[PDB]
């Protein structure tokens, strides 16, 4: 039963704190300006079902 | 056959403890996509009696 059941609420709980605050992070720490931005990208599909 | 409700009737405070304590998580669990709302979990019950 426990198996999936606690493991993954660490994976979700951490990953969460520590993203936000990278984020936040090196912004701050930097004398920030822009001259890149957040690179976005998306994943090919597989076929799916419809009889 | 008996047993299998004195598992059962152990079961639903633990799991209640356990859907209840995931609830918590889960609202707090994936922000890096903006913001959300709630959902909610509920008990039942009908007709007349009292013993």
């Amino acid at each position: 039963m426990g198996i999936f059941g606690t493991l993954y609420t660490g994976v979700t709980g951490l990953k969460a704190s520590e993203v936000q605050i990278a984020t936040t992070g090196n912004n701050i720490s930097n004398a920030n300006a822009t001259f890149y931005t957040r690179q976005r990208v998306v994943q090919t599909t597989n076929g799916y079902i419809t009889t």
